[PDB]
């Protein structure tokens, strides 16, 4: 399977500028790419991914997406003086053109392709396009907001003609609404477009009706463009992850992709001047990274706007960085979206609902200057996974996976048998011999990152690797138990969350534990999902743990999602997990090891509808927690 990350880049690109004076254009400028790539280079990125090399997009390339007309237009510019080619900017809204544009808008189009070409002949895993002019405001017939051409929508129609895909999702979360892409797509299912932008109930750029939420497509069409209007400025971290766990992901893993590109625009970052947005660059490495189990891992990144230089390079390496498998940062002080945002994602939710699975139980009352502190510092780990296999067992382990007891480690595990267990069962405490080994190059570590060890006994192993971790001291710890029963587990003091996934129906007390009892048979696959997106990540994002711990007993229809589980899960606590498996399966330890190390995830197909009866127990923990954990919140709450 494929392997690393390209990145797609020429210095060519920066060598067009506006020749006059136009308040409306000042923004845009070639030093937008040069920051950029510098930045990367800078942080040691460039030179871990695959350079491929930009090419022009031929005539029939750009016909796909443009009218004739306008592309015989366009190509008369590189001979035109700027009296020239000032009156034919001024045919179009908020774009200049320069003698050596159509050169570079050719190029900007051509690396996009390149990367396209590059990701499904599985040469790279994914991928990055460094590119102006922009694309997502381009039109059939026109130039617009900086754009000359459509490169994210020749993307998906060259990616449709060539390896013969059905469905191809688009996530534009530049800070502007890409109406040429919704315009290219807005009667085709077979392509999801997917936007958030400042609107300001229209009085912002574009100023467009059909930016809003209403908005849902046409015809065969209906329901795969989703706009979601920003009608205030200021968003953060929180309204974003609320936008993806109660909007995008959902109908992102219904719809099941088999290629994704990003129409990635850094102009919603802290300190834009066009988007006035309050997110921090440490939010798009949650935003690639959630995207990366769609299409096994297929993602091509297209950049759009981003003006802030300083906020430009932190967002874009916080971007490759996640391309490249790096752990991403922990994201502090999520909480509830704000009040325009919960309206925003509730509107859209409800226009919905008539298309997607996940909003389906909401049409029927049956169912109800600045300045921010620059980003620490991500290392891959030296060996990113460690695996303890029953013993003898020796199993074939990705490259960057490896097996695990020091004397002083002997030593602890001797002293915690004697004051708290009698056990002589050698092999239970040579688990905890491993599991404590493991925890130890985990946290006071930087070496490696995450581990999965195989065991026998669970209370004590359970009990073990949480004191152990407390007192590491890792602040906070998000258990995740897969099975029934009750472990030695204390969520009384704030520092332990669990969550867990069981067979029998528990009765919930307290706002510390998140206890899901799915139902038997063919829809427990997206009842699970539904459940991860919409109710486990919020709160483990707000919980923002230290440690995640991940527990399953011994009895195996969940090794359909425990994949995505464990490679979602790696957004908290910088991936820093450790999974203990009851009793030795091989295919459920090599799934748990191959998402640990950041291989790509086997897609799922395309979703089927969970069953009602799980759709009304995940609403009424959604109603008993969001109150405590509010980034659960897809509604506006009620005022007094
Ligand atoms: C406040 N207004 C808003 C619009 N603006 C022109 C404009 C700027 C940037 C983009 C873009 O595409 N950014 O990524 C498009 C249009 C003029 C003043
Ligand atoms: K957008
Ligand atoms: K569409
Ligand atoms: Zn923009």
């Amino acid at each position: 399977a494929a392997s690393g990350s390209a990145l797609i880049f020429d210095e060519e690109m920066s060598r067009y500028k506006l020749l006059w004076t136009d308040p409306e254009c000042e923004i845009e400028v070639p030093e937008r790419l040069t920051v950029s790539y510098e930045a990367l280079r800078t942080h040691g990125l460039a030179q871990r991914c695959k350079a491929v090399p930009v090419r022009q997009a031929t005539e029939q390339e750009i016909l796909l997406a443009h009218s004739e007309e306008y592309l015989e237009a366009v190509k008369q510019t590189p001979g035109m003086n700027v009296e020239e080619l000032m009156a034919f900017s001024k045919k179009y809204n908020a774009v200049y053109f320069h003698q050596n544009i159509y050169h570079c808008a050719k190029l900007a189009a051509g690396a996009t392709l390149q990367l396209v070409d590059s990701v499904m002949k599985r040469e790279v895993r994914n991928g990055m396009a460094l590119v102006r002019p922009p694309g997502h405001h381009s039109q059939r017939s026109a130039a617009n907001g900086f754009c000359v051409f459509n490169n994210v929508a020749f993307a998906a129609l060259y990616a449709k003609k060539n390896y013969n895909l059905n469905r191809i999702l688009i996530v534009d979360w530049d800070v502007h609404h890409g109406q040429g892409i919704q315009y290219c797509f807005e009667e085709d299912p077979s392509v999801l477009y997917f936007s958030w932008h400042r609107y300001e109930h229209q009085s912002f750029w574009p100023n467009l009706p059909e930016s809003d939420y209403s908005s849902v497509g046409k015809g065969k069409g209906s329901g795969f463009n989703i706009n979601l209007p920003w009608n205030k400025v200021g968003m953060t971290n929180s309204d974003y992850l609320a936008a993806f766990f109660h909007v995008l992901l959902p109908v992102a893993y219904e719809f099941d992709p088999e290629l994704v590109i990003v129409s990635a625009g850094f102009d919603s970052a802290i300190g834009d001047p066009e988007g006035e947005m309050c997110a921090l660059p440490e939010i798009f490495a949650h935003l690639t990274h959630l995207l990366m189990p769609l299409a096994a891992g297929k993602m091509c990144v297209v950049l759009e706007g981003g003006y802030n230089l300083t906020s430009l390079g932190q967002s874009v390496c916080q971007t490759v960085h996640s391309l490249l498998g790096d752990p991403t940062p922990r994201i502090s002080g999520l909480g509830t979206a704000c009040d325009s945002a919960l309206e925003s994602i509730q509107n859209v939710r409800n226009v919905q609902s008539s298309y997607w699975s996940s909003f389906k139980h909401l049409a029927q009352s049956e169912t109800n200057d600045i300045v921010w502190p620059e980003p620490l510092k991500r290392m891959p780990a030296s060996v990113r996974t460690v695996v303890v296999p029953p013993p003898g067992v020796e199993l074939t382990l990705p490259k960057n996976c490896q097996h695990s007891i020091s004397e002083s480690t002997a030593k602890e595990v001797q002293r915690i048998r004697d004051k708290h267990f009698d056990l002589t069962d050698q092999n239970i405490l040579r688990s905890l011999g491993n599991i404590i080994s493991v925890l130890d190059r985990m946290m006071r570590s930087d070496e490696v990152c995450n581990g999965c060890v195989v065991v026998s006994d669970l209370s004590v192993s359970v009990q073990c690797a949480l004191q152990h971790a407390l007192t590491e001291p890792a602040e906070r710890v998000l258990v995740v138990y897969v099975g029934d029963g009750e472990l030695p587990v204390k969520t009384n003091d704030g520092k332990v969350f669990l969550v867990q996934i069981c067979t029998k129906e528990t009765e919930d007390k307290c706002v510390n534990r998140l206890t899901l009892c799915l139902r038997e048979g063919e829809s427990l696959t997206a009842g699970f999902m539904q459940a991860l997106l919409g109710l486990i990540l919020p709160v483990a994002y707000e919980f923002n743990p230290a440690l995640v711990l991940g527990i399953v007993e011994e009895t195996t229809r969940l090794m359909r999602v425990w994949g995505h589980m464990t490679c979602l899960i790696q957004g908290l606590a910088r991936g820093r997990m450790l999974t203990l498996l009851q009793g030795y399966d091989k295919d459920l330890l090599e799934l748990t090891v191959s998402a640990l190390s950041g291989a790509s995830i086997s897609p799922l197909g395309p979703l089927r509808a969970p069953k009602p009866e799980d759709v009304e127990m995940m609403e009424k923990q959604r109603q008993r927690l969001q109150e405590r954990w509010g980034l659960l919140r897809c509604t506006v709450s009620e005022s007094w």
